[PDB]
């Protein structure tokens, strides 16, 4: 029913586009859309602490633990809330996603309305790669296109 | 006592980046931040109805007229609810913003949080210089970076 808006911009052909499907204001959300001026292969894809993503790195870090574990999701089990998959793409330079998930709920000012999202430069573990690091981001790689979550309904 | 962080990119190294406080949640609020990637002089910088602005037109056109209203303010007596009127930039590329506003504040999705922002490469004409196109936008000359409004509380 609301329909909520992720506008992701990095460089001219870099962007990443998502809405958010939503019935109610609680209940779970039907997510898609596309990401583009990527190279074929995964990428990292998470909902980060706040809407901040203004003082470039000095802002989002890692991806927010809210419910106090690792990063995961569609290869681990325990995932933080701020993993909505990851986003592979095609050789016409795009991911075009499609989801369905009862981990968030369009609510107030802290779900994922008021939210960023960040898209990484590589393929993301999702869990336990081959070193530390790879449990706290993915080892997705460095970031290229930054967006903040809004309603469009 | 929420504070937001809006993100507008897309035209490569440019960006517009705003903040703001609340007080109180029917107050005055004053915004804040800066759009750098500019040339030197005025630019024009625009809220809007919703956070939609994926693609472009097609996620929304011009501020909004929810009044049924011309466009301006600081020179007209009309002015949208939901629009502010124009920045200038310095030689280094950026504008500083430190505005004070008693009609926008960070409550419901429809006033600053939850809604859109897109920044201008021209100065601003505010409801009427010339034309047509004055009374519609506010005759801004050009686009730069477009985003949604975040927060960091
Ligand atoms: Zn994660
Ligand atoms: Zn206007």
């Amino acid at each position: 029913a609301t329909k909520a808006v992720a506008v992701l911009k990095g460089d001219g052909p870099v962007q990443g586009i998502i809405n958010f499907e939503q019935k109610e204001s609680n209940g779970p959300v039907k997510v898609w859309g596309s990401i583009k001026g990527l190279t074929e292969g995964l990428h990292g894809f998470h909902v980060h602490e706040f809407g901040d993503n203004t003082a470039g790195c000095t802002s989002a870090g890692p991806h927010f633990n809210p419910l106090s574990r690792k990063h995961g999701g569609p290869k681990d089990e325990e995932r933080h809330v701020g993993d909505l998959g990851n986003v592979t793409a095609d050789k016409d330079g795009v991911a075009d996603v499609s989801i369905e998930d009862s981990v968030i709920s369009l609510s107030g000012d802290h779900s994922i309305i008021g939210r960023t999202l960040v898209v990484h430069e590589k393929a993301d573990d999702l869990g336990k790669g081959g070193n530390e690091e790879s449990t706290k981001t993915g080892n997705a790689g460095s970031r290229l296109a930054c967006g903040v979550i809004g309603i469009a309904q």
